C-alpha cells in the first residue's frame, strides 16, 4: 500500500476499498482518487 494523507495525518492507502478492514484498528478513512485512505496508518 502507498503512505497517504487525510490533512494533517497519515495513512494507508488502500487500492479501491471504500470499506476498510476489521483486522485493522482503523477509526477513519477518506476516499481517494482511485482507492481509499484508511487511517490511522497501520
Amino acid at each position: 500500500g502507498t503512505a497517504c494523507s487525510c490533512g494533517n495525518s497519515k495513512g494507508i492507502y488502500w487500492f479501491y476499498r471504500p470499506s476498510c478492514p476489521t483486522d485493522r484498528g482503523y477509526t477513519g478513512s477518506c476516499r481517494y482518487f482511485l482507492g481509499t485512505c484508511c487511517t490511522p496508518a497501520d
